[PDB]
């Protein structure tokens, strides 16, 4: 239901946030290859968030 | 340092887990397009975990 929809949208938003924070940590670590993959992962997570936002977002959202 | 390395490895592992759980929720929701993107996102997060594991993993790990 909507309880599950909002939960999934929140998860997508959370994952997007976590990938951003990990990207920061990998750059601070000078973790080359890791950061490249994490940067691309973050873009991908943003693509999923935009998808979940459009479908599970309300009137003013989506 | 190693405190930051382990933190980043844990984050990668966590994100991998979160994407798996989100994938489950999206499938339960019948969220077609979302699940396809999340499945691909999970594979991507696994690629990042394997990368962080090799670099930040100890002797028995990595």
């Amino acid at each position: 239901g909507t309880k599950q929809e909002k939960t999934a949208l929140n998860m997508a938003r959370f994952i997007r946030s976590q990938t951003l924070t990990l990207l920061e940590k990998l750059n601070e670590l000078g973790a080359d290859e890791q950061a490249d993959i994490c940067e691309s992962l973050h873009d991908h997570a943003d693509e999923l968030y935009r998808s979940c936002l459009a479908r599970f977002g309300d009137d003013g959202e989506n």
